[PDB]
């Protein structure tokens, strides 16, 4: 298949080799639905918000399932859940995603990974993320594939939004993908270049963007819980952010790169 680093990159085979893969943490996908029929998925649960695509356990789009590969291979033992917010066409109604989060705190899942967006969010989704890290949810999105604009914010919603970490892209020698939006709203970054995963129909393909940027960090959180499953959503991140490999200036880099072994040992 596709070959792959983004694991290794975050220092997380640290953490499997000590017990630490992410068990009795609840992660939502928040996506266009995960293939469970994939050998490598193991799912625990799901619902669609997606009124024309009722089956959250089948991936017409196929970047559900690519989160749901990223995730487990960070954490294989996560309970993994499919929420339906995203068609085939990979876009939905902001009132399908704040239905998804609204599950998601109900159902009580300790990391939400939205791996979408748009230029512009709403008072109700903001109310939405608010609502779920006020809960005691981590909350991650991708910072978005926007590049740069001089001196303005490309970060994209929900990302956008302080409640939510925004995660972006680098390479395999940590260089920031030039895709990978940029803003003083930028928290960390992830390997997001080439990025094999799990595609419907037992399949593996590589993909480049924030989204599985972001999906190393919603593994990362589950990784984190898995050995301090005290700790709430405040201290999760704290200790991704306080612990990140500084790589460039923090308006493209933010605090630069995840590392989920010094993050599990934070103080
Ligand atoms: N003193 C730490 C507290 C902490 C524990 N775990 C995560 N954060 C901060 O900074
Ligand atoms: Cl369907
Ligand atoms: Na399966
Ligand atoms: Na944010």
């Amino acid at each position: 298949k596709c070959v792959s680093y983004g694991v290794a990159q975050i220092k997380a085979p640290a953490l499997h080799s000590q017990g630490y893969t992410g068990s009795n943490v609840k992660v939502a996908v928040l996506d266009s639905g995960i293939d469970s029929s994939h050998p490598d998925l193991n799912v625990a649960g799901g619902a669609s918000f997606v009124p024309s695509e009722t089956n959250p356990f089948q991936d017409n789009n196929s970047h559900g399932t690519h989160v749901a590969g990223t995730v487990l291979a960070v954490a294989p033992s996560a309970s993994l859940y499919a929420v339906k917010v995203l068609g085939a066409d990979g876009s939905g109604q902001y009132s399908w995603v704040i239905n998804g989060i609204e599950w998601a705190i109900a159902n009580n899942m300790d990391v939400i990974n939205m791996s979408l967006g748009g230029p512009s969010g709403s008072a109700a989704l903001k109310a939405a993320v608010d609502k779920a890290v006020a809960s005691g949810v981590v909350v991650v999105a991708a910072a978005g594939n926007s590049g740069t604009s001089g001196s303005s914010s490309t970060v994209s919603y929900p990302a956008k939004y302080p409640s939510v970490i925004a995660v972006g892209a680098v390479d395999s020698s940590n260089q920031r993908a030039p895709f990978s939006s940029v803003g003083p709203e930028l928290d960390v970054m992830a390997p997001g270049v080439s990025i094999c995963s799990t595609l419907p129909g037992g399949k593996y393909g590589a993909h480049s963007g924030t989204c599985p940027a972001s999906n190393h960090v919603a593994g990362a959180a589950a990784l984190i819980l898995s050995k301090h499953p005290n700790w709430t959503n405040t201290q999760v991140r704290s200790s991704l952010e306080n612990t990140a490999t500084k790589l460039g200036d923090s308006f493209y880099y933010g605090k630069g790169l995840i590392n989920v072994e010094a993050a599990a040992q934070h103080h």
